[PDB]
């Protein structure tokens, strides 16, 4: 257990699915346009 | 062996290590900004 920042070092692009936790703020770096 | 130029076809993001070399001349593509 170590919280750390969310990148594109340890995440993926995926699809669309309705489990996933929709963001309005503090978006991560990848989900930033 | 093949020397071809880096990309993000044969690299990927990882975490900041201390091992890692440290560039700053002829930055590859992917650690460009
Ligand atoms: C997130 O959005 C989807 C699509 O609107 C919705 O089905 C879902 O209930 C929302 N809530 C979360 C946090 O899963
Ligand atoms: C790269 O720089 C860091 C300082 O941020 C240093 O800790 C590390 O040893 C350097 N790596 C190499 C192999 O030069």
């Amino acid at each position: 257990f170590n919280p750390e920042p969310i990148t594109m070092a340890n995440a993926r692009y995926v699809s669309q699915d309705v489990k996933f936790e929709n963001l309005t703020n503090q978006l991560p770096p990848p989900l930033l346009n």
